[PDB]
């Protein structure tokens, strides 16, 4: 089997991407944030505290003939940005782009934090990291990908995120028309439950490539590119007027600037992030100070190749017995 679904930016800045997902019988379609940095599939639901729902589409398990309460199971997750959610668990039929999994754990939110409430466009998350990170207790549950894997033509999914444009998540096959040149594959460590890999270095604009190992995770659920302070300082030094602002919470730059590209290494291959991918617009409405798309990982504990990096590439998440990651230009 295979699946193919279009993923769409939630706003004009590509702050996140949503992908339609069919849950239950008859189908209830929710727009979920596919997140390769976490491993829970959770949704706004008929069980979510009323005051914490503001415009989201909810899952109502009582209206699904295939929904079954997973007795005694609860879940609770907190993300790197401090957001969080929790609730109980159903199993139900879940389909993504024509690919169907029966008995998928669908985690129903009873509580969500304010940032989820305030985002009317995201109805929940679909985790695509390794199932070892799944928070369901007392019996850990598998991700959609892990459940589907055996049935897929090939045990892979691919992320093809657009810049200010729709893109595609494919499951079970590699669309050879969706990228240019070749796909370069690189080793993955699953020791922390992430798609963790080591970049071979970087360049700023037309500058010389710096060969240096940068360990980090491929995370579709993170907006920006978070890299070591040395690397990030070298980037923003090439932008006149750019500075790190503690009040704003990162590097900002004059909105009149032209941003240089940023290149990262994948083995001997190179992925080039165009400068305008790194522009996340005015820090507040009407401001002439703009927020940068490359930020320091110093306060995070990990480097994160988020959407800013990934949308410059066609990315293969290879879930073979020994997982690997593939990157191609496009
Ligand atoms: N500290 C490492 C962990 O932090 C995550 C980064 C994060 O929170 N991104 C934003 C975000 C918000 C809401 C939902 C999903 N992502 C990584 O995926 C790891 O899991």
């Amino acid at each position: 089997s295979t699946g193919s679904a279009t993923t769409t930016p939630i706003d004009s800045l590509d702050d996140a991407y949503i992908t339609p997902v069919q849950i239950g019988t008859p189908a209830q379609t929710l727009n979920l944030d596919f997140d390769t940095g976490s491993s829970d599939l959770w949704v706004f639901s008929s069980e979510t505290t009323a005051s914490e729902v503001d415009g989201q589409t909810i899952y109502t398990p009582s209206k699904s003939t295939t929904a079954k309460l997973l007795s005694g199971a609860t879940w609770s997750i907190s993300y790197g940005d401090g957001s969080s959610s929790s609730g109980d668990v159903y199993t139900d039929t879940v389909s993504v782009g024509g690919l169907t999994v029966t008995g998928q754990a669908v985690e129903s939110a009873k509580k969500v934090s304010s940032s989820f409430t305030e985002d009317s466009t995201i109805d929940g998350l679909l985790g695509l990291a390794f199932s070892t990170l799944n928070t369901v207790s007392p019996t850990q549950q598998k991700t959609f990908f892990d459940n589907a894997k055996a049935s897929l033509d090939s045990p892979v999914f691919t992320a093809d995120l657009g810049y200010h444009a729709p893109g595609t998540y494919n499951f079970g096959f590699i669309d050879t028309t969706a990228y240019t040149g070749s796909i370069t594959y690189t080793a993955v460590s699953t020791k922390q439950g992430f798609w963790e890999w080591t970049s071979t270095g970087y360049a700023v604009g037309s500058g010389t490539f710096k060969s240096t190992s940068i360990d980090g995770i491929a995370d579709t659920g993170t907006t920006l590119l978070y890299l070591p302070a040395t690397v990030v300082s070298a980037y923003w030094a090439q932008v006149s007027g750019a500075k790190s602002s503690s009040s704003v919470g990162g590097y900002v730059f004059p909105c009149s600037a032209t941003l240089p590209s940023f290149t990262f290494g994948v083995g001997s291959a190179r992925i080039v992030i165009p400068g305008d991918y790194i522009d996340f617009g005015p820090i507040s409405t009407g401001s002439s100070s703009c927020f940068g798309g490359i930020q320091s990982s110093a306060g995070i504990g990990i480097n994160i190749f988020g959407d800013v990096a990934l949308k410059a590439a066609f990315v293969v998440f290879n879930g073979a017995t020994t997982p690997t990651l593939g990157f191609a230009s496009k």
